[PDB]
């Protein structure tokens, strides 16, 4: 199933594809939100977006 990113709109074949392009954004990806899956580098960006899905 094309997993593609929700920001840019490409689709990639596997979730670690994805993964790594979701990676590649940022750099690294360290962090996920627990809720939708965004990876942050920082804890407290996520942490921040992680309260605006309980804020
Ligand atoms: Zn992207
Ligand atoms: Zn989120």
């Amino acid at each position: 199933k094309p997993y593609g990113c929700e920001e840019c709109g490409k689709s990639y074949r596997l979730i670690s594809l994805l993964n790594l392009h979701k990676k590649r954004h940022s750099g690294e990806a360290r962090y996920r939100c627990e809720d939708c899956g965004k990876l942050f580098t920082t804890s407290g960006n996520l942490k921040r977006h992680q309260l605006v899905h309980s804020g």
